[PDB]
């Protein structure tokens, strides 16, 4: 049921920063 944070953020992982 729990997770260790998601890679992507706000839909897609922003490039660089």
């Amino acid at each position: 049921l729990g997770r260790v944070d998601i890679h992507v953020w706000d839909g897609v992982y922003i490039r660089g920063r």
